[PDB]
């Protein structure tokens, strides 16, 4: 792929995941000052642990849901056999989630914003999940530390989804394909902003997919125990995870 068509690329990719985003960064930015009460923390708390997981369900299931639209948008997802995209996103959309965080991650005070105003991870305790939300902060705090810009995480999480090394693939060479010109596009913006460094200092892969496994297991236990209901967006996806 020659510079103007590495150019289009970067300007399509950072464009739709500026859509998808569910809040702009600029807003999460304004907020930081906006903190929880003890009294409000101490409110959530006292929250049960089921009406807990349901806040936190259907706002993951949101999240999972923007992350959706956003390979829809990539150039050639849809082009992909059904069984590809899912494929894909049944192993990544997660992964992805999991790196859009670091953006409502405040490093300094070490909080995230949740519901309107940055908490803790005290802040979730009626889970009992400490040991899963422990490692997830850590690695949000991990992300932070590189410093992304909006572009960067953009065409991050762009090859974290077009991974043509995921099992289960039949059209494994146009995802390759598809692949080869994402990284030529990142690596190209990296370059052209002095930022090449940080490649060698991402998450090793495997750290991001393990990750996401003790998390989306987790997930899968507190929805045998306490279905919410989820209208969906993606009916062959969610069947894929929900069943
Ligand atoms: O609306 C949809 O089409 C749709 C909506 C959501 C998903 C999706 N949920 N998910 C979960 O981890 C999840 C969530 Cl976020 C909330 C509650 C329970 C679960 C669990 F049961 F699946 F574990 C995923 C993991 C990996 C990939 C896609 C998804 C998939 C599809
Ligand atoms: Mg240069």
């Amino acid at each position: 792929a020659s510079l103007t068509e590495i150019e289009h690329l970067v300007q399509s990719v950072c464009k739709s995941y500026r859509e998808t985003c569910q809040l702009r960064l600029e807003d999460l930015l304004r907020q930081r000052s906006n903190i929880f009460s003890r009294e409000e923390v101490t409110g959530y708390q006292r929250k049960s642990m089921w009406e807990m997981w349901e806040r936190c369900a259907h706002h993951l299931t949101e999240a999972i849901q923007y992350v959706v639209e956003f390979a829809k948008r990539l150039s050639g997802f849809m082009e992909l056999c059904q069984n590809d995209q899912i494929v894909l996103l049944k192993a990544g959309a997660m992964e992805v989630v999991l790196v859009r965080m670091c953006r409502a991650y405040n490093a300094d005070n070490r909080t995230v914003f949740f519901e309107g105003k940055y908490g803790g991870m005290e802040l979730f305790r009626a889970l009992g999940c400490s040991e899963l939300i422990s490692s997830i902060f850590d690695f949000s705090h991990s992300l932070s530390a590189l410093h992304f810009s909006e572009d960067e995480i953009a065409l991050y999480t762009a090859l974290v989804l077009i991974n043509a090394h995921r099992p289960g693939l039949q059209e494994k060479r146009k995802v390759e394909q598809l692949q080869y010109n994402l990284e030529l596009a990142f690596h190209h913006h990296l370059c052209k902003t002095h930022r090449q460094s940080i490649l060698a200092k991402l998450p090793p892969k495997g750290k991001l997919r393990s990750l996401c496994s003790q998390h989306v297991e987790r997930l899968q236990i507190f929805q045998h125990l306490h279905p919410i209901v989820v209208q969906a967006a993606f009916p062959p996806l969610y069947k894929e995870l929900f069943s």
